[PDB]
């Protein structure tokens, strides 16, 4: 079997995408975060504290009548971002683009920090890393992904994130109409639980390409695109009055220039990200300094091919016994 669901950005900056997910019997639609990031399915719910609601979509498991409350877990996170999140877990039946994956954890937030709050737009996260990273305490849980495994044709799915525009994420096929040319596939480390992979190297607009491994993770679940300093020094370098903010946190440009294009070494295939991709936008409403997409690695210790990068590309995630994976243009 398969399914297949559009993606949406939540605003104007593309700041994250939200896909529609069915929950319970009969069926409670929430929009989540797809993160492939993080391996926790978790969403507001009728258990999450009063005030720290602020016009999500809750689920209620007291409606469902395929809700069982899953005896003694608790579930914590913590988002390399700072966010956080924790209370019980459910099992229900949990449907995405018609795939349906039954006594699925269900994580019911009974706290959320105030990230969660102020996003009115995400109703909750659907972790796509690998399970050993679930939070569920005694008893770790598996991600969606893994438990539809075994019914999908093929132990995949794809990402095909838009520029300010809506996407697809598909389980169980690869659409041969979605992107130009080959997929080149690239080996993953599972170790840390992420998909984890490395890039053969980098060019900044119409520059020579620098062969250079880049090892980093492949995260829907992240804005940005994370790189070391020396890489991301060498970009900024070509943009007229870019420089780094300490009191922004980042490297801002001014929001007259125009933005070269960044290319990413996939084995020997390359990725371009139009220059465009990187402009987030003033810092304020009315400023004349904007943020950029691209950004140094170095506080967070791991390096971060967020929406930035993979919106540029089709992405097959293989969740095949060896995983791999997948990069071609569109
Ligand atoms: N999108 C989930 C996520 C967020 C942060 C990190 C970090 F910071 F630990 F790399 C990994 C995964
Ligand atoms: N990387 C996981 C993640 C995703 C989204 C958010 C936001 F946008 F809701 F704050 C926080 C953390």
């Amino acid at each position: 079997s398969t399914g297949s669901a559009t993606t949406t950005p939540i605003d104007s900056l593309d700041d994250a995408y939200i896909t529609p997910v069915q929950i319970g019997t009969p069926a409670q639609t929430l929009n989540l975060d797809f993160d492939t990031g993080s391996s926790d399915l978790w969403v507001f719910s009728s258990e999450t504290t009063a005030s720290e609601v602020d016009g999500q979509t809750i689920y209620t498991p007291s409606k469902s009548t395929t809700a069982k409350l899953l005896s003694g877990a608790t579930w914590s996170i913590s988002y390399g971002d700072g966010s956080s999140s924790s209370g019980d877990v459910y099992t229900d039946t949990v449907s995405v683009g018609g795939l349906t994956v039954t006594g699925q954890a269900v994580e019911s937030a009974k706290k959320v920090s105030s990230s969660f709050t102020e996003d009115s737009t995400i109703d909750g996260l659907l972790g796509l890393a690998f399970s050993t990273l679930n939070t569920v305490s005694p008893t770790q849980q598996k991600t969606f992904f893994d438990n539809a495994k075994a019914s999908l044709d093929s132990p995949v799915f794809t990402a095909d994130l838009g520029y300010h525009a809506p996407g697809t994420y598909n389980f169980g096929f690869i659409d041969t109409t979605a992107y130009t040319g080959s997929i080149t596939y690239t080996a993953v480390s599972t170790k840390q639980g992420f998909w984890e992979w490395t890039s053969t190297g980098y060019a900044v607009g119409s520059g020579t390409f620098k062969s250079t491994s880049i090892d980093g993770i492949a995260d829907t679940g992240t804005t940005l695109l994370y790189l070391p300093a020396t890489v991301v020094s060498a970009y900024w370098a070509q943009v007229s009055g870019a420089k780094s903010s300490s009191s922004v946190g980042g490297y801002v440009f001014p929001c007259s220039a125009t933005l070269p294009s960044f290319t990413f070494g996939v084995g020997s295939a390359r990725i371009v990200i139009p220059g465009d991709y990187i402009d987030f936008g003033p810092i304020s409403t009315g400023s004349s300094s904007c943020f950029g997409g691209i950004q140094s690695s170095a506080g967070i210790g791991i390096n971060i091919f967020g929406d930035v990068a993979l919106k540029a590309a089709f992405v097959v995630f293989n969740g095949a016994t060896t995983p791999t994976l997948g990069f071609a243009s569109k």
